[PDB]
């Protein structure tokens, strides 16, 4: 009807994740060395896989990782990188700058758990996931536009559960985001998941340039496009690593 892969991928390291300071929105620098060389890495890991379209964070460190990755792509060069500010990080506010555990100390100063909690001038969590929901929708029009009309195998390999799938999306996100990406698709859209993932494994972080593959069946339900299906394929993958 349309049936798409979308990989998903994390930005590369920065110079600030060496000290595991929270970056957000606020911070929005270049790849440190390390950052290029797991982005050069996850570029190779995909180089066989054809992108027919790229959505990426306008932040430096998803747009350098998203270039190093098409850079090292034997098929994708012709895709045009879309920046999409939907996809930036999660904003952290004033907490941006500061090391992670400070926002776990802010929170336990306002009387709040971490989930529940949002630092002066950051998002809330209802918030990024209304970001994801937006992104969502305008993902399925833009591939139906160029692409729709009226079980995956999983081997180990770069292009598990997309052998036979030829439109496929490349997403350059970040750590947060996608995090509350694939809760958005486990648990609220109920994605079928393969092979022992569960509700535990599903839910891990993802690493620097970390890979993970939905599967989106779509159609029109009258004039609204809706996925009749997401399957899950693998999540926070770091084998090129």
């Amino acid at each position: 009807m349309l049936t798409f892969a979308l990989t998903i991928v994390r930005a590369g390291e920065t110079q600030y994740n060496r000290d595991k300071l929270l970056q957000g929105q606020g911070i929005d620098t270049p790849l440190s060395d390390t950052g290029h060389q797991q982005a050069a890495a996850a570029g190779r890991y995909l180089k066989d896989l054809h992108f027919t379209n790229v959505f990426v964070s306008n932040l430096q460190r998803a747009i350098q990782t998203a270039e190093i990755i098409l850079g090292n792509n034997l098929h994708s060069s012709a895709t045009e990188m879309i920046l999409d500010p939907l996809l930036r990080e999660r904003g952290f506010g004033v907490a941006e700058g500061r090391p992670k555990e400070h926002l776990k100390n802010m929170a336990n100063a306002a009387g709040q758990s971490c989930r529940d909690y949002t630092p002066p001038g950051g998002e809330t969590l209802e918030q990024v996931k209304t970001r994801f929901k937006m992104f969502l929708k305008s993902l399925f029009q833009r591939m139906f536009e160029e692409h729709g009309s009226a079980q995956p195998v999983i081997a180990g390999l770069a292009d598990d559960g997309a052998q036979n799938v030829p439109v496929h999306a490349l997403m350059v996100s970040h750590g947060a985001f996608i995090r509350i990406s694939v809760r958005h698709l486990v648990e609220d859209l109920q994605c079928c998941l393969p092979a022992g993932l569960k509700m535990n494994q599903v839910f891990s972080p993802c690493p620097n340039t970390g890979i993970s593959r939905f599967i989106f069946t779509i159609h029109r339900e009258e004039s609204v496009l809706r996925a009749t299906r997401i399957q899950g394929v693998f999540i926070n993958r770091k084998d090129h690593l």
